């Protein structure tokens, strides 16, 4: 399968990345370097993930050894929720930058539809728990996204965990400058997304999944729940294919045309995990895996069910 994917500014985006959210910030600099070592090309990065100054290192040096080109790059970063103000993007995009070591980013995504009060503290709550919200709105928040593009800070703009009301929203903005060019969001074998797929893919905004192998590392974890890679019926599929349970779960998002970004910080599964070109599942391996849907979102905080943007009580 060809590695890159033709998004709407022009520019091509490689179809699979290096996750980094959960990276500890003394490995995250050799697993970036492995990655790249190895044949990734794209970073997904944020600077609530508290490690990018620690990515960064890694991707400065690979440039310095001309291991890669900068422009064979692509490097994405997410604008956290207590920077949704006009007079606070830029400055939250350049001190992304700065900790990355770069003079651009090829991809800036709103992290989240939710916009919080700021200040130092990711998520300001008031005394009962609930998050503070801000009252700027998405469309404004869109429009400060928009002035990055102009001012050469990012060659594209996106979101990421919006509903397809939300991201119509965008689409319908009055002056609408850019279109996304992504919409990041959870997507794996319980977690299906079809609804909101086609919506954002009849728009020409190409998806990327978050979170393809369920997340087995987020802090909430229980154990009880759900595991896709321990899901026989993954597994045997694995197996008819002689690849592992996380090579199916990777190449399953690829041949939906979604770009997706697994996260590991154990060398051998980042060579590993990379190694999905070559295999095709078929037509009815593609319809079995969808059929797993349950509707299982690992992904959201309970903080934010008040918000007035929250996305998750839409359907899709
Ligand atoms: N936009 C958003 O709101 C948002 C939300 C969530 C995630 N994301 C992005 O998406 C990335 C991926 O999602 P995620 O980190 O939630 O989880 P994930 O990629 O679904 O799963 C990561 C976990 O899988 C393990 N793993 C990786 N390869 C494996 C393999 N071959 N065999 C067995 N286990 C394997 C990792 O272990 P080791 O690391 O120990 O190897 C880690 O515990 C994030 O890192 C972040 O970049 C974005
Ligand atoms: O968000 C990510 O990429 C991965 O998860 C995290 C990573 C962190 F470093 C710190 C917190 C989280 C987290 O709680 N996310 C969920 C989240 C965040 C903001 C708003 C909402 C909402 O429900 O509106 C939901
Ligand atoms: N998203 C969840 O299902 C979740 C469950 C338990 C928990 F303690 C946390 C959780 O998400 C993160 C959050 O609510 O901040």
């Amino acid at each position: 399968m060809a590695s890159r994917i033709l998004l709407n500014n022009g520019a091509k985006m490689p179809i699979l990345g290096l996750g980094t959210w959960k990276s500890p910030p003394g490995q995250v600099t050799e697993a970036v370097k492995v990655a790249i070592d190895v044949g990734y090309r794209h970073i997904d990065c944020a600077h609530v993930y508290q490690n990018e100054n620690e990515v960064g290192v890694a991707i400065q040096e690979k440039l310095r050894e001309q291991v890669v080109k900068r422009e064979e790059l692509f490097i994405v970063s997410k604008l956290w929720c207590t920077y949704h103000e006009k007079g606070l993007v830029k400055g939250a995009c350049q001190k992304t930058l700065s900790d990355l070591k770069l003079d651009y980013l090829d991809l800036y995504l709103i992290h989240w539809p939710t916009g919080f009060k700021p200040g130092k503290e990711f998520f300001p709550l008031d005394e009962s728990g609930n998050v503070v919200p801000s009252d700027t709105n998405i469309l404004d928040t869109w429009a400060a996204m928009e002035e990055l593009v102009d001012e050469g800070l990012v060659k594209a703009i996106g979101i990421s965990n919006f509903n397809h009301l939300q991201v119509e929203m965008i689409l319908n903005k009055p002056g609408l400058k850019y279109k996304p060019a992504v919409n990041q969001i959870e997507c794996h074998p319980y977690l299906t997304q079809e609804k909101l797929i086609q919506y954002c893919q009849s728009k020409g905004i190409v998806v990327t999944a978050y979170s393809p192998l369920g997340s087995p590392d987020r802090p909430w974890a229980k154990p009880e729940d759900p595991s896709l890679l321990e899901d026989p019926r993954i597994k045997a599929i694995a197996a008819k294919h002689n690849k592992t349970t996380a090579q199916v779960l990777i190449r399953f998002p690829m041949q939906r045309n979604l770009v997706v970004i697994p996260k590991s910080v154990t060398p051998e599964r980042i060579a590993e995990n990379f190694k999905v070109f070559d295999f095709e599942l078929s037509s009815q391996d593609m319809t079995t895996l969808l059929s797993y849907n349950r509707n299982w979102r690992v992904c959201a905080a309970l903080s934010c069910t008040s918000h007035k943007d929250y996305p998750f009580h839409e359907e899709f």
